[PDB]
């Protein structure tokens, strides 16, 4: 089973097609929408259903130029590491042996290892956080989480913030492994995100089950000749 097998019907629902046509409208209305259209579903491109090991939810895509590219918390090479990802890195530096501060914020190499970096809302108007939160994306990502719960076994869910935790309440905590903490943004990171140790705990779960742990040091695409 692939995403398109299990999502094909959802993607023909009127709410879903209407979300897309509203985004397409907004893109030509005089405001800029992030991320670009070709990138909205990149979490699914980079992490197939059968390849999901760890799910990390974000909420809103970053809303500044060059930031969002379809993966929760990640930014394009060359862009400064946003505060939420810096705080994730701080927790990583404090817990994973050998980890040091990366010089970039790009997390493709996490996704290609099975880390599903799923925002619950998949578009945003430039500079206007949460501006697409009532468009239909939350219904869609509700279904996505429900389908992972149903169709996979032994996935690690890192649920950061009340919003993500609410969304993951339906997950079977016997069949899957659910870990909770506050969000890594500056408002709450020092109130429980630091010290959550989620990255080490996720890897110990995977190892428990004969899966390769995640190499959390993210890697920049290489140059070629």
């Amino acid at each position: 089973l692939t995403w398109h097998d299990v999502l094909a019907e959802e993607k023909q629902q009127p709410y879903f097609l209407n979300t897309l046509q509203t985004v397409a409208s907004e893109r030509q209305s005089g405001v800029t929408i992030y991320p670009p259209q070709k990138d909205v579903f990149n979490a699914f491109r980079f992490t197939e259903l059968g390849d999901v090991k760890v799910v990390i939810l974000g909420q809103d895509p970053y809303h500044g130029p060059g930031q969002a590219h379809g993966l929760a918390f990640s930014v394009r090479p060359g862009i400064a590491i946003p505060p939420s990802l810096l705080n994730m890195y701080k927790e990583l530096e404090n817990t994973i042996p050998g980890f040091t501060r990366p010089n970039h914020g790009y997390l493709e190499s996490w996704a290609r290892q099975g880390v599903l970096l799923l925002n619950t809302v998949l578009t945003v108007r430039a500079g206007q956080a949460h501006s697409h939160a009532s468009l239909g994306w939350e219904t869609f990502t509700d279904k996505v989480i429900s389908l992972i719960n149903q169709h996979r076994e032994g996935v690690v869910f890192l649920l950061w913030g009340s919003h993500a935790q609410k969304k993951g309440a339906i997950i079977d905590k016997q069949r899957h492994h659910v870990l909770k903490a506050p969000q890594p943004s500056p408002l709450s990171a020092h109130r429980g995100f630091f010290g959550c140790n989620h990255f080490v705990l996720a890897n110990q779960w995977l190892e428990q089950h004969g899966e390769t742990p995640i190499d959390w040091m993210p890697v920049l695409p290489a140059e070629s000749e």
